[PDB]
């Protein structure tokens, strides 16, 4: 039931009217700029004829204002757990020769674990010096060597794809009701223009986008849906962050393949003579997914999965940061039709006084056909002219007051048969 | 239950004996280096008399090897949660003028929250630009300003003290049984000597400290004991680590006091026009305490709360990384007199072959009073002499074999006789 959220009068300088003895028609030629309607509501342009009762409206409903994520970088991740094997040798036995233990290389497997065979899994190798001497079962008093071989294994049989958006492609869908009542639906992009019955329409300025977009990233769970993540995409594994372990494919997460990348020192070890514990404290990306699972709101946007060919989209919820440029190409409009009555009620009066922006008055208007409500205050200094329709709509325009305390009686009608309406509110002063 | 884990023989170098009359007496003079016995077990020195039936033992038990934490730096931490207030003003209204919102400073309270007034709590302030225009209730198309005031509040009425150990004080406690059998208990620090009836005992080498001590820290939960944390202490508050929020006291943590220090950006915000959510993802220090609550074992050590005092200690579990220097002040020992027989079962053989250290035989000995066990085992090559003790005790000594698999055979005669025994093993 929203009607005009934004309403401007076409400049007298783009309008020319003539009367054919009682029958008057006007031509629009030139350009008007109007802010796009808030989502669900209309941007409206009012045409005035020569008489005060000659009014027509062009209405442009913002059906939706959508932003589609163009995906940039991507990696796969999932959940992992370490499995360790250990074997302790006394000083001067096996590899536990003078310095080997303390200079042990991560990628070298100890002879102690040659029975494990070949591996293509993410893995690492440690040696921890432990106590020597007879109390720890060694003939030699020097430190014994706890050799350790560890591999990572996927804890789930599914994986998650983390990505960013390099661009958000704006599509503004508009439902246009011409002056003559004909309805059409169009869509526009930032650089688009469409021919209309009266000329053309384009986006003069389009600043629709995701503010702080570099601080969002997304997760896809294949066959399930998407999640938002409230952090920038990480191009490098960083311990304690999503992506600290990452792979180039879904299957490589699942097999924990050695091509996967990982941040250093993710596995902690507690060597205890012949006992060993190894643990991880990894970010659980399935928890992160469930925390951000779509749909979600951030700022004035709703992020949701695309219906159909899948990706993520964001929808504006309120204002649309775009101006429509309306080009009229010598287009004729008449004022034909019988007026019917309307009922109206005051809704609100909001904004400032003695300012350029003025104050927005909103009325609920109920009728059985298309027309115009006209209202004036006692002294004819203020006038309201708003669309009337079959059914009920909330309709708003700007009024200019010079006082913060407003209590103004208007008489309104759609057919000349006036009824009272009280507009009141409190407006702020600017500086 | 365990006896001599380390057995050395008194060097003929520091030994002089003779038989002038009705019996034989021996004199010990000089130093003798011996490895400390494993905790609970004994380091042992055998005195060889001029006969074969003449043998005496000096026994030194390791009762405990103990390391006490000398606490260094400390901080208090606990559990916190944010509470935030918000108020949005349209562009050109109130404080919301280009370009103050985007320039807002954490310490500056917005005039939107005058009704909160005076505070000594941890707190911050933010401003977030949000949609403008009539669709977001504003007469101006420029961004509106969501002003936010947030304070941290304690979510638990208890705190935790995180602390560091700048040094670990070593005390070694030895129980000495002299050749004549008199018992004695001494304590040694890393530098220390103690005099004995026969001379003295000193810590020659002492490496009983905590390896990797730089990567440990500790927590005290007031009146509930201690925990070990498997990471360094840090004097810098960092996000995602214990102490990311820290204070100087129990009360300050509980009041979420403004003197508490905190790492940057711990509170996250979701501005949603007129709605706002604010959250933290702080590590829970009480979970950290729980997971590390003492007693805990690391390496060859048990970390535990001090028994007769306040603080934490670590106790050596296996080998003691220390050499004992024994000094003998021209000390005389006699051998009188008779000694019975005992039940000795073979236990094991362990070591290498054709090496310096060699094999180590261990026997289970149950006997009368205190005696000495001999073995006619492999006579003309090998012999075994060990302490017989009133009770059940395992006794070990060194042996040199130059073959891989050892299948040996012994008739042990401490009696002398009457008994048999077998020994078998491999390197
Ligand atoms: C003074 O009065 C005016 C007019 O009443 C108020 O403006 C109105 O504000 C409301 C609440 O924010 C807006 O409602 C929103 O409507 C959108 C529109 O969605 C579309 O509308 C149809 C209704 O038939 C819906 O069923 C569809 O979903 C469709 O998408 C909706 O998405 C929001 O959830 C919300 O309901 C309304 O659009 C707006 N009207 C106009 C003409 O702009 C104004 O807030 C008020 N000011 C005050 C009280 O200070
Ligand atoms: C060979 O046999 C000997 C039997 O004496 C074994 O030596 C013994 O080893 C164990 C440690 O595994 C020790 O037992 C322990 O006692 C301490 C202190 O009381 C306690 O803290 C431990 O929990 C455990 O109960 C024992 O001290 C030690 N004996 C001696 C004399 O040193 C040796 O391990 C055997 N080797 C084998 C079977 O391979
Ligand atoms: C281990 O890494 C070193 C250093 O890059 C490399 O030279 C060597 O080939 C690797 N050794 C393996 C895989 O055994
Ligand atoms: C807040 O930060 C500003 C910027 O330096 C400073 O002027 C002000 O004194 C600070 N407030 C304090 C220290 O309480």
């Amino acid at each position: 039931d929203p009607g005009c959220s934004e309403l401007i009068q076409a400049s007298s300088r783009i309008t020319t009217c003539s009367t054919e003895g009682v029958n008057t028609k006007c031509r629009l030629s030139g350009t008007a700029l109007i802010r796009a309607g808030s989502v669900g509501a209309e941007a409206c342009l009012m045409l005035k004829g020569v008489k005060e009762d000659q009014t027509k409206f062009l209405k442009i409903k913002t059906v939706s204002s959508e932003l589609s994520c163009r995906e940039g970088q991507s990696y796969w991740t999932g959940s992992f757990s370490p499995k360790c094997l250990s074997s302790r040798r006394c000083h001067l036995v096996g590899e536990c020769h003078v310095n080997r233990c303390l200079s042990w290389r991560d990628n070298e497997t100890s002879a102690e674990f040659s029975f494990v065979g070949e591996s293509t899994t993410m893995r690492e190798n440690k040696c921890f010096e432990q106590c020597g001497g007879w109390g720890c079962g060694c003939f030699n008093v020097n430190p014994s060597c706890l050799f350790v071989h560890t591999y990572l294994q996927s804890v789930r049989k599914e994986a998650l794809r983390v990505f960013n958006c390099i661009d958000w492609v704006h599509k503004l869908t508009l439902e246009i009701t011409d002056f003559d009542g004909s309805v059409s639906t169009i869509d526009l992009g930032a650089s688009s223009s469409r021919f209309t019955n009266w000329g053309s329409v384009s986006l003069s300025l389009d600043a629709e986008g995701i503010s702080g977009s570099n601080s969002f990233s997304f997760i896809e769970s294949p066959g399930k849906g998407y999640a938002i993540v409230d952090e920038p995409f990480s191009e490098i594994p960083r311990q304690g962050f999503l992506g600290e372990i990452r792979c180039n494919s879904e299957s490589s997460v699942l097999s924990a393949h050695e091509s996967c990348l990982r941040a250093p020192n993710l596995i902690s070890y507690k060597p205890m003579i012949d006992q060993l514990e190894c643990t991880t404290n990894l970010i659980d990306p399935f928890v992160v997914f469930e925390r951000g699972s779509l749909p979600q709101t951030r700022n004035d946007k709703t992020f949701a999965a695309s219906k159909g060919n899948r990706g993520v989209q964001a929808f504006s919820k309120g204002s649309v940061q775009a101006d429509l440029t309306l080009m009229f190409d010598n287009f004729e409009v008449d004022f034909v039709g019988a007026a019917v009555s309307c009922d109206a009620a005051f809704l609100n009066l909001t904004g400032c006084y003695s300012c350029n922006a003025g104050a927005r008055v909103c009325l609920s208007i109920t009728s059985t056909g298309t027309g115009s409500l006209s209202a004036h205050n006692k002294d004819g200094s203020l006038h309201i002219v708003l669309p009337s329709e079959n059914g009920t709509k909330d309709q708003c325009q700007i009024l200019h007051f010079t006082v913060p305390e407003v209590e103004e009686e208007f008489m309104y009608s759609c057919d000349g048969d006036e009824r009272p309406l009280l507009v009141k509110g409190t407006l702020i002063a600017i500086d």
